[PDB]
């Protein structure tokens, strides 16, 4: 549904806004694991994610569904607690981005 | 009979029953009792109602073909708390706090 | 070949290198079909391409062969030319950047 | 490059290394200032400069001496200082990183 893809962009809209800036900005872009000397991030996270890409997707029409789009979301959260120990922040910051993205797609008609 | 992540999967599950996160987990441990709550609305908003008591019979079923379709019921139970609830509402921040145990925990999967 | 995609990358920091800027930049990030009032871009052009993506591609190891990585380039300039009018200084641009692409790919030991 | 700007040369390849990396970070790419919320950065900020620009510049052979390179690594530190109250994060990294840039450019035969 054109309805559905309409709410996700909305709740990428609201990913991206200032409000969530403080704990959004690691997940803007790509992790830059070649300049950071991140030598096993790419051997580890085999996808990576981010809402740069998600954007570009969505303004490619290249979801077929709500469900697709959920799952690009999730998988960039996935990568980061996957890649990193629990007390790195950026874990943190994930964890209060996640819950603004879970409970917005879980609102959707 | 269980795959190795499926016996990670039903690791993840003992540990979001175990003692540790009873403070947060007990309102997922049965069903939501929207007769006892008051809740007439629940069962119109959410048609597909999952619980951890569930998640642990299907998998003591031998039902999930892979970590995938554990990983969508835990996920449904959480979108089903976050669909009917307010933000602010304690059972939201309960969810949010049992989420985080699951999400990490299943990230960390071999 | 990880040799064949070390020549690859290669290649695309030669496009994105300043010497090749004043034809290359059109080219680095998607076009913004909203900024420039382009309503039909993405009604015409189905899987937009650009060199930021190419490069997030390598970086994350999506590309199997040399022949895919040529296949994204070529995509890119292949939707410039099937969006513009033959005499729309983007179109002019595209093929002196596609002249140091096609000559730098051919070379590839 | 000349002597001088090969000396140049070695301290940007250390500013990019991997030991520097913690508070480099910052200061690799430009300020996404669009994405963070910054809306007033490019009005406070005429002459952005970040250590990409700065390695293009070099790889281009743009530079026509060592002052003219000291010139875009000081500019980078000063927008930072200019646009940031002092107590920000990223102030505490541009000094760390600018107490290498400093000590190693003095060292320049
Ligand atoms: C968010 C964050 C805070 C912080 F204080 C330091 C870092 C490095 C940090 O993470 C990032 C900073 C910048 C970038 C850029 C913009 C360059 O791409 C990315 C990250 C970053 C994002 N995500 C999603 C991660 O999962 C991740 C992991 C790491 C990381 C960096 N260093 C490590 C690391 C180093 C040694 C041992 C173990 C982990 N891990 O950095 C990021
Ligand atoms: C955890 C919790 C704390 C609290 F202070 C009040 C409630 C209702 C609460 O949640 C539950 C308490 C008991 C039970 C039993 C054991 C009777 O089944 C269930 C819940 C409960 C669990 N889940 C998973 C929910 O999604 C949910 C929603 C509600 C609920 C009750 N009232 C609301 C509500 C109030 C105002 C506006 C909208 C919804 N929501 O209660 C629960
Ligand atoms: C390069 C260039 C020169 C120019 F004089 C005017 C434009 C629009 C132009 O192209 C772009 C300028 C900016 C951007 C940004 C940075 C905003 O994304 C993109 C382009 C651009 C890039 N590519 C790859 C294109 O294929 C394309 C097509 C167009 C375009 C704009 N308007 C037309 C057009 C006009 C009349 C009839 C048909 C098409 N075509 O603009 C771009
Ligand atoms: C380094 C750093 C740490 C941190 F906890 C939060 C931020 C925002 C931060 O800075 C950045 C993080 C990411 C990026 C990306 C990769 C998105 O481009 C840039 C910065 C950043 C780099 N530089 C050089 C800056 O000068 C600067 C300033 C800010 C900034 C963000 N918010 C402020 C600010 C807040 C209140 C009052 C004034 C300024 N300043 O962020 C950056
Ligand atoms: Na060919
Ligand atoms: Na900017």
């Amino acid at each position: 549904l054109s309805e559905q893809l309409k709410h996700c962009n909305g709740i990428l809209k609201e990913l991206l806004s200032k409000k969530h800036a403080a704990y959004a900005w690691p997940f803007y872009k790509p992790v830059d694991a070649s300049a950071l000397g991140l030598h096993d991030y790419h051997d580890i996270i085999k996808h990576p994610m981010d809402l740069s890409t998600v954007k570009r997707k969505m303004e490619n029409r290249d979801y077929r569904d709500a469900q697709e789009f959920a799952a690009d979301v999730r998988l960039m959260f996935s990568n980061c607690y996957k890649y990193n120990p629990p007390d790195h922040d950026v874990v943190a910051m994930a964890r209060k981005l996640q819950d603004v993205f879970e409970f917005r797609y879980a609102k959707m008609p």
